[PDB]
């Protein structure tokens, strides 16, 4: 009736054995995570890529009624020859054991037209589901937040994100923070992760850069740590 | 070299050995750390109350050229019985490790007016405009002023529980301060770039500080009911 | 330069997708790890299981010269209904991430008579002709004879709690057994170079054996564990 | 209902805060924690030095039935002039928050023969055969007594860096206590079924306390390297 897991990285390896990782994504001979290709030093057009941690999360258990609480930390740079055409973004995320990339382009990889998945996305392109403006949403099993934020992109400068969610208040908070200029961005919702997802996820990273030439971007992840605990509500909180 | 210290409460003992209690602060019988006065069910006036964790803190060391990353999680209740007349409000802070209360009302017991500066950081909830104050409530960071460095404007709860998170990153300075209202999952976040080594001394205590108003219709409660915190002194 | 990871379960979960089930390893429904076979409540011959977490560790790394230290505790328990005749044994080990069982008996699903990369500390109920006379844990680096045992007072039926720590700064390798019963202990440690031993990734676990005989029978239980790594540069500035 | 406490320190800061010194405890200018005196490179007769955490640690509460579960590690060394004349030794303890040094030699800063109501629960290693030990170098674990309750031979190493690991069990009652030699891969263990709730108060301090010989030709050194506690006080499962 307890089961807690966690990790944490300062970089990566560069053949992370613990890392799953799909479609473009790569680590670098010095330890960045680059989820989106980069070719001569230029971020390309129709990339997609992906990072899971090896072991599944115990997220919920239906024989006990138990629902983890996690928390998630790590840093990311997206960066873009053109601040005006900016695409398409990265995301955090929570999904089944053996998920695999879904649609590229404004979909992140994630979801699809035609999906179990949780995510934190940093959104850089509006698409028709889209607020105008560069946004963090939270997304529950759809491409079309619940909550967001409308985000200032800061080109190239490393953002801090933090991510916890309360099991016992179902409250999923993500924000971010630039050091460089010391500016925050913070948006909450109210989800409910035994009834978006199965009892075991995998967790980590997507990212796509744009559908044309002209619309490309970085999506690198530096560091990352996360814990979350599997334990029996308590009975004298308050 | 490292020095890492953790500690973490889901609710108080209430005659907690290891929680200095200054001024008017109590834990109830049911785990509270109430920091300002309650009669009868009715928060009182002219109350401060402060609670320090027993162990002071290292944070930062001059040979080694070391400045701690910390981190604190708490959840708090600010109740009023009128919610156009507020005062004062509570904070998280850090101080020097004999550090006692300072003055009352808009001070929050952190700071004071005379001349004299007063080592002290700290994450402020304002529930009161004061003349050094925007008008609105706000969440504030303050350095060794009771005058905020910066901050944001607070969408104040009336006996809503408030999730804080609070963190400081050595490398960049960067001291960020957050609060959620999971019963509307509505958040507040601001962050300033913060010099440890020179607002503070090498060795802090770290706890909370809350004053009610100086007026017997401005009364609210300020009230801990958790608490989390660890911080990390290692090399860079 | 640090890469830290850790687990803990107080118990298992009968389904666990963040364990690698092999050979005939199972959860029960009340959550013990069941290494070996156990049928109408009997523990039966000829049987091999092993257990790992899903994530492969990084233990040591060519390119900075990290090596790990880690810790791991679990209670288990070894049942027989007779207490003379015992076998073969379970473990605690590291091998290479894509490790499958090897030979079963006194190989204890580790290791085999033929090269095989695998640390274990074994608790080891029957002696074989490498082993000593009486029961004992052992320290084993890449064989299934022991560079170190003590010899261990086995109590049928009761829970075993175990510590295993592995310090790199100094290469020791330390192994306890304590039975909250009746407060009794048993230690052994050996210098032992995991970089020499090992891949750089690992994955990390139990393996058990029943006896090769249908008179040699004993259970293989694992009731909880929890694991902490850390691989970070070496301390310049300590003792 | 939980409350958890942990610290670590890879070596001491010279003027810790957070640690209460007593007696002659120093910490040296390189982070040695050095329980008894040292002059002119020699270690000192009768010499009595205990260190403490700062903060208090919960480890029971009578009212909601929960007791600790804590775990600690540590290095120390001694080392003497001659190693045919050891005393006293070295010991890891918990006692009530207001504890204060009690009697020098062979009651190692702990305990006093006189007064029996002392509360304090140790691991002691014991580098001097008194009238109420064994005859050999030993381990012991101590609940309000200089005498143990249980013990375990000793193979003391001169001068060599002694890795200690103490765990305590709270459902089953077990304290277990280990130490270990990196330097020739020699380990020793002990453990006993020690009830912490009629031993200490619910609220402890936690530290070391050692002593040097009643004999200027009993001389050793108790230095400690390190240091890493925590302590779980939860619901009982
Ligand atoms: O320009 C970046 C966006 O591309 C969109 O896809 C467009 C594409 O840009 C355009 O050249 C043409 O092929 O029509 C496509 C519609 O599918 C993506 O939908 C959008 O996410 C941006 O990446
Ligand atoms: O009403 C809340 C504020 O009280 C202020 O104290 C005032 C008080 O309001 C007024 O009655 C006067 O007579 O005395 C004080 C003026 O010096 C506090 O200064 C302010 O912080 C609020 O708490
Ligand atoms: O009886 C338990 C031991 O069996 C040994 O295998 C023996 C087997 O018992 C015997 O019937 C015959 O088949 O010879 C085998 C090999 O000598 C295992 O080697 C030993 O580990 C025990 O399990
Ligand atoms: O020599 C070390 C031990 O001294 C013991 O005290 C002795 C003392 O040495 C001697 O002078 C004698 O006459 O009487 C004392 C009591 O036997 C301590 O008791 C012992 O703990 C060591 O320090
Ligand atoms: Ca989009
Ligand atoms: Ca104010
Ligand atoms: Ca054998
Ligand atoms: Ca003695
Ligand atoms: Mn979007
Ligand atoms: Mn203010
Ligand atoms: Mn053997
Ligand atoms: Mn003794």
């Amino acid at each position: 009736m307890s089961e807690v897991v966690s990790f944490s990285f300062t970089k990566f390896n560069p053949n992370p054995k613990d890392i799953i990782l799909q479609g473009d994504a790569l680590v670098t001979s010095k330890g960045k995570l680059q989820l989106t290709k980069v070719k001569d030093g230029k971020p390309v057009d129709h990339s997609l890529g992906r990072a899971l941690y090896a072991a599944p999360i115990h997220i919920w258990d239906d024989s006990t009624d138990r629902v983890a609480s996690f928390a998630t930390s790590f840093s990311f740079v997206v960066e873009a020859p053109d601040e005006s055409k900016t695409a398409d973004g990265i995301a955090f995320f929570l999904a089944p054991p053996d998920t695999q990339p879904q649609k590229d382009g404004g979909f992140l990889g994630l979801f699809n037209d035609s999906i179990q998945t949780v995510a934190v996305e940093f959104d850089t392109f509006s698409n028709t589901w889209d607020p105008s403006a560069r946004h963090i949403g939270i997304n529950v099993n759809s491409i079309e937040s619940m909550k967001y934020v409308k985000w200032g992109w800061e080109n190239g400068k490393v953002a801090n994100v933090y991510i916890s969610y309360e099991a016992s208040t179902k409250t999923l908070t993500a924000s971010l923070t630039y050091p460089s200029n010391a500016t925050s961005y913070i948006v909450s919702a109210n989800v409910d992760l035994k009834s978006a997802l199965p009892e075991w996820v995998r967790v980590g990273f997507s990212a796509t850069s744009g559908l044309s030439r002209d619309h490309v971007e970085t999506h690198d992840v530096l560091d990352w740590s996360f814990t979350s605990t599997l334990q029996a509500p308590s009975d004298d909180s308050n």
